């Protein structure tokens, strides 16, 4: 693994431990305060060492000057500090900086140095966030969690998980215009959040969404809707039967990839299991879709709420075959016994997924399978954790926006 920082400030002092996560080295730290201007530097020679600050601060951040992955944990207490900060004036830090914060609290609870709940309360910083990358770094982090919960007995707690998330980026979503204007970030955000709305059944989104995709169709897709909206309108259009049958016919006589590739995500998308178990069925076939997009569309289908239990029937079923195709040791086979079971997070699905591996012999070995069973492992561990916090967390912040002690 890699460098983990712990920050623990006792008033003007600052000490500083560094330990190498799953021995020492000279740790090149910068650091910012409430205080300060400038960036300041600290090399951690040693396993702990303290700094001496001019006057005590309300929060500090820190760096550590290097390539690649590492966190800095800042404890209960830096925690609060910086929530309250994001809270309160976020743009005090930069995009990059509130984007590592997201992913460092989040990735300290699954280490368990920090609670969920204390995750969650720096997640509602996001009401205000206006950039794509703090803002990518929380769905990176909280999507994860719903997709668990979808692949168990979970529909209250994962509804109102799901309005949470809605919650935090509805103001943003809002503002999106349903054009291509702006740069690259601009264009991006507004896609995949417009997209994000409709998957949810956000209602300005989705019925808007509809219309488009009415007058699309009713055009014989001769209207040009705008890129940056397609994916949305395309995900809407194809929960009908009408309306996935147009896509599919339009599927096949378009010579343009990128449309193409989008009405394939469409229609993994459907909740009709007939249309998911026939996008598996001639898919692999190889006629009407290529077999080269097989293992993306099981994958798809894999994720999907409804689809996920084909997706891991058909590739039990059809293993020798899909063996034969992609071949044992391909990128391919490793691609698809992921995307089939790395969201199962019960001991059940683990020992169904152990069985049916182990059944295979010298077709067994491969690395994918103690890879997806470390990270099945790791989710039944997580799951039997926090389930009940993130529950009790999220109906209680819905009862303390009807009421709270602070609204007298």
């Amino acid at each position: 693994g890699f460098p983990l920082i712990t920050i623990t400030v006792r008033g003007r002092n600052v000490h500083m431990k560094q330990e190498h996560y799953m021995y020492l080295w000279h740790v090149p730290l910068t650091f910012i305060t409430s205080k300060s201007d400038m960036v300041h530097r600290f090399l951690l020679k040693t396993k702990t060492d303290v700094l001496i600050l001019p006057e005590e601060v309300e929060w500090i951040k820190f760096n550590v000057g290097m390539n690649g992955y590492y966190i800095v944990h800042y404890e209960d207490d830096g925690w609060d500090s910086l929530t309250g900060l994001l809270k309160g004036t976020h743009t005090a830090v930069s995009s990059n900086d509130r984007a590592s914060l997201i992913n460092n609290a989040f990735q300290l609870v699954s280490i368990g140095k920090l609670s969920i709940e204390k995750a969650l309360d720096l997640s509602l910083y996001l009401k205000h966030e206006t950039e794509i990358m703090p803002v990518f770094q929380g769905l990176n982090e909280l999507i994860p969690m719903y997709k668990l919960m979808e692949k168990r007995d979970m529909n209250e707690v994962e509804t109102q998980f799901k309005a949470f998330l809605i919650r935090l980026l509805r103001d943003l979503i809002d503002k999106q215009t349903w054009t291509d204007e702006g740069s690259v970030s601009e264009r991006m955000l507004r896609s995949q959040l417009l997209l994000l709305a409709c998957v949810h059944n956000y209602q300005p989104c989705v019925q808007r969404a509809e219309g488009y995709f009415r007058k699309w169709k009713e055009s014989n897709g001769n209207l040009s809707l705008p890129v940056d909206v397609t994916l949305a309108v395309f995900a809407v259009g194809a929960q009908s039967t009408e309306g996935w049958d147009f896509l599919y016919s339009k599927y096949q006589f378009s010579l343009s990839s990128t449309e193409k590739s989008q009405i394939e995500f469409a229609l993994c998308r459907t909740q009709n299991k007939e249309k998911l178990q026939w996008l598996l069925d001639e898919s692999f076939k190889g006629d009407k879709i290529k077999t080269q997009e097989f293992p993306q569309i099981l994958t798809l289908i894999g994720r999907n709420p409804v689809g996920y239990p084909l997706a891991w029937q058909f590739l039990r079923k059809n293993w020798n075959k899909l063996v034969q195709k992609f071949e044992l040791g391909s990128s391919s086979i490793a691609h698809m016994v992921m995307g089939t079971t790395n969201q199962f997070s019960t001991r059940t699905r683990l020992e169904e997924v152990k069985g049916f591996f182990s059944s295979l012999k010298e077709n067994s070995q491969l690395r994918c399978v103690q890879q997806t069973i470390e990270t099945i492992e790791e989710n039944i561990g997580w799951m039997d954790k926090n389930f009940d916090k993130i529950r009790v967390w999220l109906q209680s912040e819905k009862l303390e926006r009807m009421h709270h002690h602070h609204h007298h």
